[PDB]
């Protein structure tokens, strides 16, 4: 019944023999993007159309094409052909990622390079890299590929112990021709393996460890209905899944007394970078958009009971595309469950006498994809006391390089001749908020330093002030931990008890932006990355921070676009965009597998309740 | 047999039987702080003498002392005379908390202003809190504590819910004299009450949460010897107990192979402060010291298994003295435990085809304690991969006052006519580092952004920078959010396999540091409060950022006292000091009583180990 269900292998049916039937889905076309659109505001018509949209490429080299179609009433509703030259190419499909080591083994530039090294080209790994935009006018409206090559040593090698530096291809996938073979020169291929799994290398294994046992022996405190629908604690959602975001989190809301008060509409990370700070020619090019070059959601991991994930768990198994339309399921992709958080609330009075404590939980709701070298687990927590909170957990393997003799400003050593170079990881949330309805605003909270003097004879006191932002053109944000900074989003129609507007409370964890010259090619297509908070007037089609075809555009698309527009935003249907992320100088812990990093933010309710939410939590 | 073994009750029964037999604790006398002596460096001569430092307070007006005596020989060490208008009075007595109430119910100004308001006086408690040193002449060596008021409907009512603003007292507790009764004008006392546990406040309590079960079917993976060392996943520490610091960590290092690395040779938490900005005179002189004043340790709760601690929990019960040299145990005053903590490492390689999954763990030492109105649980976190992490966690109830008619800067509202005054919770951390020994050196280390240019054509590239900090008066450091400023503790006599120094990374929240004016009574008082890091060269005498006698004490002790030596601490046996605190603007969801918040720091290796510690650990 709800429109927010996930979307079945039987709807993923339908729109395959929508497409063919249209024409659209011959031979020679490949689906590089399939996933179900939002239900358009003002859905209180109870009007179901399930629409789907639709990214379609060409391995002939025929013209992509963007189209929609409406699996419900069975027709295209619209089909349009795409100038990738001026629009972006279309994401990364995952059957070109061994086009480009296949190619590039035939190619006789190639082949020298690897035969003065030494190196059998069986044993050579291709990292298929996207592109980006630079200084080659040749490239412009073709489908690029850039390789960087790895050695295997063996089948279970890990090649990433082995870069060979000073080498780089350029790779045109659709024409399949080899465009440019650059070769710098000749280092040594760092000899170390990097084999975690190898006894030689683990020692053996620790016996120390006894088992912790985490069960529910009634099961969960939530309940599922409707395949994806949750409610826990107060909280009310519907976990969605898309292709290119991975877990989306929709009509976030909390049942306060009879009242269901929504929060959040919408809340996805809909974008991240990866921006590499190698001058090296080999890599100085070198960025990469896992959510939208990649889609990071077509690589989520069927996660593991006792491993991945630990306790009373429930699973959602989301169903995508492949390239031809047929439906394939990521079974258990999803884990849901709840966690012990501590103690909630504590005091031991010493004139009541009374001695109260309360513990603490979360529920939490998780994926983890991999991309390559590189693995992500995405994780949202709802909290007791109204809480949201988001945490990115990085780990994976290192990007490596050689390490030049005589040391580098850009690149830290991990092993005797093996390098990683300097490194972001930045992501975007997309926050479509609606507390208590959709008339919000935003207020940027800085703390206030006063004077000592006149009013303040002491020299104590100190305060706050709030700043309404009015309208897009001034809701570029940057963060400013020495102050304190916060922003708040409140509801100026919807009051508590003490007259004062609801609202919730961002803290981010202020970690620096994008680090590039704003001049680069990095800054100009990832442009949401050089500051911490973005405000937009809510549009259908404003979805991407970086806009629909990342691939190869040559930038400026997304939110520097939207903002241009200088919509009224006080009291108006807003978007929030959260830009955080890591700084990544690589230690020798990180090798030959790094521990788990993680960033993230939280909202936190001020002044959203009359009194604290959580004085009926039972002592247990 | 081990010199950091916890105070027995047979060492300080013999304290008080050395005190006593030498004229040193007659009727008149009360001890005030207790706590044994940590080894003197180069403690390599097998000599055991557990030697306990005292303060000796007298409640007739002669002269406090302090005292260190032996319990190994019985005898007295030195006992000095202590002239507390110079050096400061001493901390404040548990058995003073009622003598502020008492004092004043018989004083006629006092009950003029309560008469005024209809209060009756046997239903008006009086917080007894600290005095600070402001304009008041008369004051300088008297032992003077200040009075606030609130109303207590029945005796099992939350008083805080009803203060009695524009009311304050001053008192002599020696000479047992009300100096002065300040009576600003009448303010409505809040009719609400406060009353967390009262069902018509709560409401029917929740049903609908389940059992989480944790438990350790072959027991813990840590093991406890000699009462307090603790052996964990290659970690190996003890712990202490002190009743002015609380937990203190002693010797902490790493098993990494054959060898135990030292790490960290004592953490704790050496103060906190609690300053308000409230600029009324009622208030504006309202700074607190928990643990320089009051002692946060001897107000430690006992933890309940089940409520304050869940999983298999190891107890110590640590023994303090009372006022008398009696001995008094804290039954279960400390929970020791292992918990799960997600994803350690993952990592799905698409050419190799190996999946790899180790799940993380880290070990708590915690506590809790009340002063007053706020509680607050100080825990310490070890992790599998080497982190070491602090988290305080502040719960309670705030401190309130009324709200005026009309709104207030420095205030907000809680519920009708109830305020709460804006403060900050500022806490010290002293780590006395031992990064695989006592040759250790501090660099701060910068994000160094880079142009666009000859060298760097394409303006991706960017770096980092450390600065060594070589002499005291250098140390003195300010954090950077913008330019992910981070602090490394290294010694540059001890390399990994890479030929570069051993290191660990200190990763600070940012939060801002004290707001108070730097004219301000305060800011010379908790000087160390006015900047996020301090390094100083080990001193046996120079233990707490505030000094030795924190109470009434006019300004300036402790660290920059201590850096003004200037003393190397370039490859020397040094000491980090860092700041870290909240700022707290009270929301509506504080009251009645408030849910956890959070702040604290941690150090990971950088470099100290030869590639990832965390290979040994099994599949599970
Ligand atoms: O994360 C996307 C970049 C990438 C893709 C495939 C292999 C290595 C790196
Ligand atoms: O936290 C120390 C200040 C204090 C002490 C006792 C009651 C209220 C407040
Ligand atoms: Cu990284
Ligand atoms: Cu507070
Ligand atoms: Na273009
Ligand atoms: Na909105
Ligand atoms: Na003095
Ligand atoms: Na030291």
């Amino acid at each position: 019944a709800s429109p927010f269900r996930l979307a079945s292998a039987g709807e993923i049916s339908e729109v395959q023999g929508i497409l063919r039937t249209a024409g659209l889905l011959g031979p020679e076309k490949r689906i590089a993007y399939l996933g179900v659109l939002d239900p358009a505001r003002g859905a209180g018509s109870e009007a179901e159309d399930r629409r789907f949209r639709v990214f379609i490429h060409d391995v002939s080299g025929a013209r992509p094409q963007e189209v929609t179609v409406s699996v419900t009433n069975g027709t295209v509703i619209s089909a349009v052909e795409l100038d990738t030259a001026a629009t972006g190419e279309l994401p990364v499909l995952e059957e070109e990622f061994e086009v480009v080591e296949q190619l590039l083994a035939t190619d006789e530039r190639w082949l020298k390079a690897l035969a003065a090294r030494n190196l059998d080209v069986s044993k050579v790994r291709v990292a298929p890299l996207s592109a980006g935009v630079f200084e080659y006018a040749e490239e412009r409206g073709r489908r690029i590929l850039r390789g960087l090559a790895f050695v295997q040593d063996f089948p279970e090698d890990s090649a990433w112990a082995h870069p060979v530096d000073g080498l780089v291809a350029y790779v045109d996938v659709v024409s399949k021709e080899v465009t440019r073979v650059i070769d710098t020169g000749v280092f040594p291929v760092p000899a170390e393996h990097g084999n975690y799994t190898d006894p030689e290398l683990t020692g053996p294994l620790r016996t120390t460890q006894k088992p912790i046992s985490i069960t529910q022996p009634e099961g969960p405190s939530f309940t599922v209905t409707g395949g994806n629908h949750i409610e826990w604690e107060k909280w009310s959602l519907d976990v969605g899944f898309d292709v290119r975001e991975g877990v989306v989190l929709h009509n976030i809301a909390f049942r306060d007394g009879d009242r269901l008060r929504p929060i959040i509409n919408r809340a996805s990370i809909a974008e991240m970078v990866v921006p590499y700070g190698d001058p090296s020619p080999i890599r100085s090019w070198q960025n990469y958009f896992d959510t939208g070059e990649y889609l990071v959601g077509q690589y989520a991991n069927s996660l593991e009971l006792g491993c991945d994930c630990l306790g009373d768990i429930t699973y959602l198994s989301p169903v995508i595309s492949d390239a031809f339309g047929n439906p394939r399921e990521i079974r258990n992709g999803i884990c849901m469950h709840e966690e012990d958080w501590g103690i909630l609330a504590k005091h031991s009075d010493l004139w009541s006498g009374i001695n109260y404590t309360r513990r603490n939980r979360r529920m939490v709701i998780s994926f983890f994809t991999t991309i390559g070298n590189y693995d992500y687990g995405f994780y949202w927590y709802l909290y007791l006391d109204g809480t949201i909170e988001f945490e990115a957990k990085a780990t994976g393997v290192v990007f490596t390089s050689a390490f030049p003799e005589g040391g580098s400003d850009n690149i830290s050593q991990l092993a005797p001749g093996l390098g990683a170079p300097f490194h972001q990881h930045i992501f975007s949330a997309r926050l479509d908020m609606a507390i208590d309805g959709f008339t919000n605003r935003v207020e940027e909270e800085d703390v206030v330093r006063q004077t000592m003097g006149p009013g303040n004879e002491r020299g104590n006191a100190f305060s706050r002030k709030r700043t309404v932002l009015t309208r897009e053109s001034e809701a570029v944000r940057e963060a400013d931990a020495r102050t304190g900074r916060t922003w708040i989003i409140s509801n100026p129609e919807s009051k508590n008890r003490l007259n004062e507007p609801v609202g919730y409370k961002l803290h981010a964890h202020n970690q620096p932006t994008l680090l590039a010259d704003p001049g680069s090619s990095i800054a100009r297509r990832a442009a949401f990355a050089t500051k911490d908070l973005w405000v937009t007037r809510y549009a259908d089609d404003e979805r991407y921070p970086t806009g629909d075809f990342v691939n190869q555009h040559s930038g400026g698309a997304g939110l520097p676009s939207y903002i241009a527009q200088d919509r009224d935003i006080d009291g108006q249907d807003i978007v929030v965009w959260h830009t955080f992320g890591l700084t990544h100088f690589p230690r020798v812990e990180d090798w030959p597998i790094m521990p788990v990093d993680t960033v993230g933010f939280k909202l936190r309710p001020e002044g959203f309740f009359d009194r604290s939410p959580v004085l009926d939590v039972p002592a247990n």
